C-alpha cells in the first residue's frame, strides 16, 4: 500500500491501487502523449459522472501542458506504467470556482481512477 501526497498543502492525494513498472523509461515525460483509462467521480455525492469506459476508448491527451486539470497533470506525472491509482483532487486543482459544464459544480473536490496504459515521447 501507499498513500502519496503530492502537494504540500494537500489539494492532491494519490492513493496507489496498483503498482507499476519499474524503471525510469516507465516513467511518463512533459510534453509526451498518454494514454490511460479513468473513472471520475464527486467527493460530495460519491457518484461516478464520467469514465473513459462508458465508451470504451483509452483517454490521449499531453503531460503538462496545460490540456488537462492541473490535479491531473500532477498525479499522471507521478505514475509508472501500468499504475492504477485513486487521486482526490481538491478544486483549485481541479475547476476551481467556475466549475465546468452543468456536470461539475464549482468548489467541487474531484475523486478520479486513473489506469496509465502507455505513453510515449513526441518529435
Ligand atoms: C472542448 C472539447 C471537448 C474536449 C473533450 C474530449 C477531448 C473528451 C474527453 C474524454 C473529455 C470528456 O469528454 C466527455 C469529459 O471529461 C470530463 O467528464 C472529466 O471527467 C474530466 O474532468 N476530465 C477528463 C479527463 C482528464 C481530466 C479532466 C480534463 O482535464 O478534461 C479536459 C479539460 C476540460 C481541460 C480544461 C482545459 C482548460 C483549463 O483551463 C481547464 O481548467 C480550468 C481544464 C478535457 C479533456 C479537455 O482538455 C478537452 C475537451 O474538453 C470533463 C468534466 C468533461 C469532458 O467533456 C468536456
Amino acid at each position: 500500500f501507499e498513500k502519496v501526497e503530492l502537494t504540500a498543502d494537500g489539494g492532491v492525494i494519490k492513493t496507489i491501487l496498483k503498482k507499476g513498472d519499474e524503471g525510469e523509461e516507465n516513467i511518463p515525460k512533459k510534453g509526451n502523449e498518454v494514454t490511460v483509462h479513468y473513472v471520475g467521480k464527486l467527493e460530495s455525492t460519491g457518484k461516478v459522472f464520467d469514465s473513459s469506459f462508458d465508451r470504451n476508448v483509452p483517454f490521449k491527451f499531453h503531460l503538462e501542458q496545460g490540456e488537462v486539470i492541473k490535479g491531473w497533470d500532477i498525479c499522471v506525472s507521478s505514475m509508472r506504467k501500468n499504475e492504477k491509482c485513486l487521486v482526490r483532487i481538491e478544486s483549485m486543482y481541479g475547476y476551481g470556482d467556475e466549475g465546468c459544464g452543468e456536470s461539475i459544480p464549482g468548489n467541487s473536490v474531484l475523486l478520479f481512477e486513473i489506469e496509465l496504459l502507455s505513453f510515449r515521447e513526441l518529435e
